[PDB]
């Protein structure tokens, strides 16, 4: 529970609904309360110790997110963020981050510039590489597609415990342009397509390594470590069933590695006794990334539809899963005789 020590960033969570568009459809969403910290969710168990709305106003969420994120991989050994939600949240805007033009920039954007600032203002004394890789993984293929040949990545028990860059995809990038294609012409391409309006997220999750050292030759000579970014998507197989082996991925795989990564998260958190492994390719690959050795940040976004209510409970319902059904009941004690809300804001009397 240190900035530069195991810590859940007290779960943040952006569900951030679409307006315009639900509001021709007529389409209504579930959200009452504020955006800041602490919120007030409908009468079903919830609990987000942090967690932005509307409210965030982008640069006060992403502002501190960037800090929170870079500053482990400057002190911390490494630097993890877990990132889940649907289409519906928008997962190239919403999910990724990635701002058209600079103000208030998602996660992606700052890792990119806010870590380039620091190498601008480098020092000559100290000496700055940085490296970056990108790994895919789907059920039907086990093997990343970023090197353009099948194979299988390996950790390596006995420096570092930590997964190796098989293929040598590793290579030395500086200029922020060329980490930028990596993330959609080159990601997105290698990364296997499905009809739907997330090709890629709609089907599997997605998870990538950056490589970066402020090393100083004489001193510093090994410092920092690596920062990930996952987009953890796919949703129960309940409603849809047609699909069978689209589905039978995003139920299996997906699921279980989810269900694995809920466990490993509140497993730690609270103190469990039981090294994590659960035999889980997500759980396996950050096992020692994400056993405690190291700051990581939980992101959660989702935006509630009408008919998309289920989403909505299942982006609570990554750490609560378990704990989401019992006997208890949240009621509004701060409700108070002045109506909360209006269709207008014009009011006559």
């Amino acid at each position: 529970m240190a900035d530069l020590a195991e810590c859940n960033i007290k779960v943040m969570c952006r569900f951030r609904p679409l307006n315009e568009s639900e509001v021709n459809r007529g389409d209504k969403y579930i959200a009452k309360f504020q955006g800041e910290d602490t919120v007030v969710i409908a009468s079903k168990p919830y609990a987000f110790d942090r967690v932005f709305q509307s409210s965030t106003s982008q640069e006060q969420v992403y502002n501190d997110c960037a800090k929170k994120i870079v500053k482990d991989v400057l002190e911390g050994y490494n630097g993890t963020i877990f990132a889940y939600g649907q289409t519906s949240s928008g997962k190239t805007h919403t999910m990724e981050g990635k701002l058209h033009d600079p103000e208030g920039m998602g996660i992606i954007p700052r890792i990119v510039q806010d870590i380039f600032n620091y190498i601008y203002s480098m020092d000559e004394n100290l000496e700055f590489h940085i490296k970056v890789s990108y790994f895919e993984i789907y059920l039907d293929k086990i093997r990343d597609l970023l090197d353009v040949s099948k194979t299988n990545l390996s950790v390596h028990e006995d420096k570092n415990r930590v997964p190796y860059v098989k293929g040598c995809t590793e290579r030395f990038v500086c200029s922020p342009d060329e980490v930028m294609d990596t993330i959609d012409e080159g990601k997105s391409n290698r990364h296997v397509a499905v009809t739907n309006m997330n090709e890629h997220s709609s089907r599997s999750h997605s998870i990538f390594l950056i490589n970066v050292k402020q090393e100083n030759t004489q001193t510093e000579q090994k410092l920092s470590g690596k920062l990930y970014l996952v987009d953890l998507a796919g949703s129960e197989k309940v409603s849809k069933t047609g699909a069978e082996g689209a589905v039978l991925d995003e139920a299996k795989n997906i699921n279980k590695s989810l269900s694995a990564l809920g466990n490993v998260i509140s497993a730690l958190a609270e103190g469990s006794t039981y090294v994590p492994y659960r035999d889980s390719k997500m759980t396996r690959i950050l096992q020692d990334s994400l056993g405690g050795n190291c700051r990581t940040t939980i992101v959660i976004c989702c935006s509630p539809s009408s008919y998309n209510e289920s989403e909505t409970k299942s982006t609570l319902l990554f750490g609560q899963r378990a704990k989401t059904i019992k006997n208890t009941v949240c009621v509004n004690v701060e409700l108070t005789a002045e109506q909360w809300k209006k269709k207008y804001e014009k009011e006559k009397e």
